[PDB]
C-alpha cells in the first residue's frame, strides 16, 4: 500500500518561515490521512470494480481524487522546500525571463492567484511539455494538477499556515519563497524538458 | 467483464408519436453504443493506471468513467422506464406517491417542471431515499448519475432526446413522455427499493 | 454599506468549547474581510451593470458569492451559539422526531455529513417550506444554504478550529452542539413555517 | 437599457451546405432570442434585489444571468464569426498565428480536436491572452463565457448547433465549419485585442 514518505529534513528545519508544529502537524497527521484514507479507498474501488458495481465505483470517485490528491500534493510539496534551496538554474531562469519577463514578476503573479484562491487549494509554477512554455495555476482542494507537469507547490490550505500567520495568507505565500528549493524545482524542470 | 449495448425491449417505433422511430433509433445505435465502446477503453486505460500505481493518470480518467459510465447507466435504466402500454402505478406505490408529493398530478408537475429547467444537457429523475423511506426528485448534469437515492424514473433532456421531433420545444417533449412511463417497471424498481 | 455585526457574546463566553483567540480572530478578521470585500464587489458590480458590461458583471460573480457568503453565512453563525442555549423549543423537537427519529440521530447525521467536507465549507439543519420537512444539507466554501431556510449552521473552514482543535475536526464539530443556541434555532424555525 | 436580439449579418440560408437554413432559423429566432428574453427578466430580478438588499436572492439569481447572459455574449458573438466569404487571415493575425500555433492547419486541428471533446453542452475557443500576449484555445460549458482572454472565434457544439442536419456525427461539423469561418471579423478582433 501507499506509504508516508520521510521528509527530507527535521521538522523546525524551514523555521521562521514555517513552524516547527505546522511542519509536525502537516506531516503526520494530515499527510498521514490522506495516505490511510486513500489505501482504503483504493480497496473499496477495486471491490466495485471487480464485481461489476459501476455506480459505486463512480460514486467513489471524489473520494479517490481527494485523497490521493493529497498523497500526490503533499508529496511533491516537501520536496519543494528547504532552508538553503539555491537559485534556479541557468536553463530555468531564462526560461522564467521568456515566459514571464522575469522571476520577481513570476512570484508576484504566483503568489497573487495564489493568494486569490477562494477556499482551499493550492498554487503551482508547472511546464507544458506540448506548449513548451512555463505557466501558473491554482487547484481547488487537493484536485491534482493536471495539463502540465508540476514543478513548486504553494499549499494554502488554512492548516498550512493559520498557526503561525493566523488570518495572514499574504504574508505566508510572499515568505515561503525564502525556502522555495530551487534544487528540486529545477531538476524537476530538467526532467520535463526530456 | 466487457459492457454491451442493451437491446431496447420494444421495436424503434413503438413509442410514436411521442417519441419518433429515428430519435429511439439514433439514441440506442449511437449515443448509448458510442457510451459503452468508450466505456470499455476507459475501464482498460483505468485498470492500467492503478495497476502501475499511476494515481494521477488514474483521477485524471475518472471524468471520462462519469461521463461514459453514467451515460450506460442512465441509458440502461431509461430503455425499462418506457413503454407504449406503461399500465398503472402498484398500490404500494401510488399511496407513497400520495404521501410524498399529494398527488400523481402534482409528482409531475414538479418533476417536469425541474426537468424543464435544466441549463444545458441533463436528466430529471423520480427517486426513492432509503434512509428517509421517501420519495424523492432531482436532476443531473450531462450523464451524472443519481446519487443518494434509488432511480425509479428518468427523463432524458439532452437535445438528443427530442431535437428531431419537438425541435426547440422542450417542454412538449417533457408533457408528453408522461403517456410512456412504464409504471410497471417504475413500481418493480420501487417494491426493490423498500 | 455592510457592517460587521457585533458579537452577541463576549470572545471568551464560548470556551472551553471554541477558544478567545479563534472567537476574535474569527469575528474581527475573517468576517470583517468578508464584509471589507464585499462592499468593494457590490461597487464593481454596480459599475459593470449601469454601464452594460455584461460580461464584467457575469466575471464578477464568484467574489460576490463569496463574500456575500461569507458575510451571510458570519451572520447567522454567531446567533446560532450560546453559552447556555437551552434545549430545542416543544415544537421543534417534535419535528425533529418526526424528520430524524430523535435530536441523538439528527445530531449524529448532521455532524457526519459535516465532518466529512472535503476542503472548506459548512454543515446545516434548514427547513423547507415546500417539502415542509426538516433537512440537513452541506454547502461548499462560503456558498450561502439554499432551497431551504436555514436554522443552524456548523463552520467547517480550518480557521474556525484549527487554533485549537488542530487537525481534530470531528472533536470541534462534535463538541459545537454544546453550545448551540437551541432558543435562536426555535425562533428560526418559528418564523420558517409561518 | 433592454437587451435585443441582434440581427444576422446574412440570411438564414446564406451558409448552406454548411450549416442548414432550418438550424440558423431556429438557432437565431428561437434560441439566441430565448436567451435575450429570460436575460431581461433575469436583470430585472437581480436589479430588484440588490435594491433591497436582498443578498442570498441577489446570489442565487448568479446562475440565471450567467446561462442567459452568456448565451446573448456568445452567439452575439458566433454570427459575427460566420461568412460564406471568409477570406483569410491578415498578416499579423497570420504570423501569430503561426508563431504560437505553428501553422493555421495545426491551428485547426487542435481546436477542433478540444472542441469535438466537448463533454455535454458548450463551445470551443481561440482567444487572445493580452497579458503573456499570445494566442489560446480553449473550451467553455453550457453557456459560459470565455474569460481570461479576449474572443476570436467560437464554435458552438451545443447539439442544437448541429444535429438536425449533422445528427451524432459533431465531428463532421466541426471540421466544416472552417469553411465559414469569418476571418475579416476575427483579424478585426485580433487588431482591437492588440
Ligand atoms: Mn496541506
Ligand atoms: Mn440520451
Ligand atoms: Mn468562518
Ligand atoms: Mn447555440
Amino acid at each position: 500500500k501507499h506509504t508516508l514518505p520521510d521528509l527530507p529534513f527535521d521538522y523546525a528545519d524551514l523555521e521562521p518561515v514555517i513552524s516547527h508544529e505546522i511542519m509536525q502537524l502537516h506531516h503526520q497527521k494530515n499527510h498521514a490521512t490522506y495516505v490511510n484514507n486513500l489505501n482504503q479507498i483504493e480497496e473499496k474501488l477495486h471491490e466495485a470494480v471487480s464485481k461489476g458495481n459501476l455506480k459505486e465505483a463512480i460514486a467513489l470517485q471524489p473520494a479517490l481524487k481527494f485523497n490521493g490528491g493529497g498523497h500526490i500534493n503533499h508529496s511533491i510539496f516537501w520536496t519543494n522546500l528547504a532552508k538553503d534551496g539555491g537559485e534556479p538554474s541557468k536553463e530555468l531562469m531564462d526560461t522564467i525571463k521568456r515566459d514571464f519577463g522575469s522571476l520577481d514578476n513570476l512570484q508576484k503573479r504566483l503568489s497573487d492567484i495564489t493568494i486569490a484562491v477562494q477556499g482551499s487549494g493550492w498554487g503551482w509554477l508547472g511546464y507544458c511539455k506540448k506548449d513548451k512554455i512555463l505557466k501558473i495555476a491554482t487547484c481547488a482542494n487537493q484536485d491534482p494538477l493536471e495539463g502540465m507537469v508540476p514543478l513548486f507547490g504553494i499549499d494554502v490550505w488554512e492548516h498550512a499556515y493559520y498557526l503561525q500567520y493566523k488570518n495572514v495568507r499574504p504574508d505566508y505565500v510572499h515568505a515561503i519563497w525564502k525556502i522555495a528549493n530551487w534544487k528540486n524545482i529545477s531538476e524537476r524542470f530538467a526532467n520535463a524538458r526530456q
